[PDB]
């Protein structure tokens, strides 16, 4: 299991422009393209970005480089980022996927506000993280994509996508 598996897993695969669970408009992966209203900002947004006029749908090969993409730029903005990349630096392989998850889901910014959690990952105390994390509008929104890389954090396996 890597993390390309374990993401696929958790954003599905779609075609076809969509809305997330957020209402936003998606793409293949997990692709956030707008967040704007406009179904018409989606499409210039999903052409600026295919580099070809798509008209809201793509192929599998375009999902899959949009996906590696974004799993590259998660990577290196947790590596550029003064919170993270010592959070990261600290884990094992099983949890760095883990921050690789909800950085993709969440964006650089928004986990890097998870002060208290940060800290206990950092400091290996996994129980206290786990209760932190949970205690989150995240949490309370998407809880079983949630509790599953809620649980990668706590055990440091793969169990709860296998
Ligand atoms: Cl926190
Ligand atoms: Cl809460
Ligand atoms: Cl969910």
């Amino acid at each position: 299991m890597n993390i390309f598996e374990m993401l696929r897993i958790d954003e599905g695969l779609r075609l076809k422009i969509y809305k997330d669970t957020e209402g936003y408009y998606t793409i293949g992966i997990g692709h956030l393209l707008t967040k704007s209203p406009s179904l018409n900002a989606a499409k210039s947004e999903l052409d600026k970005a295919i580099g070809r006029n798509c008209n809201g749908v793509i192929t599998k090969d375009e999902a899959e480089k949009l996906f590696n993409q974004d799993v590259d730029a998660a990577v290196r903005g947790i590596l550029r980022n003064a919170k993270l990349k010592p959070v990261y630096d600290s884990l094992d392989a099983v949890r760095r996927c883990a921050l690789i998850n909800m950085v993709f889901q969440m964006g650089e910014t928004g986990v890097a506000g998870f002060t208290n959690s940060l800290r206990m990952l950092q400091q290996k105390r996994w129980d206290e993280a786990a209760a932190a994390l949970a205690k989150s509008r995240w949490y309370n929104q998407t809880p079983n994509r949630a509790k599953r890389v809620i649980t990668t954090f706590r055990t440091g396996t793969w169990d709860a996508y296998k």
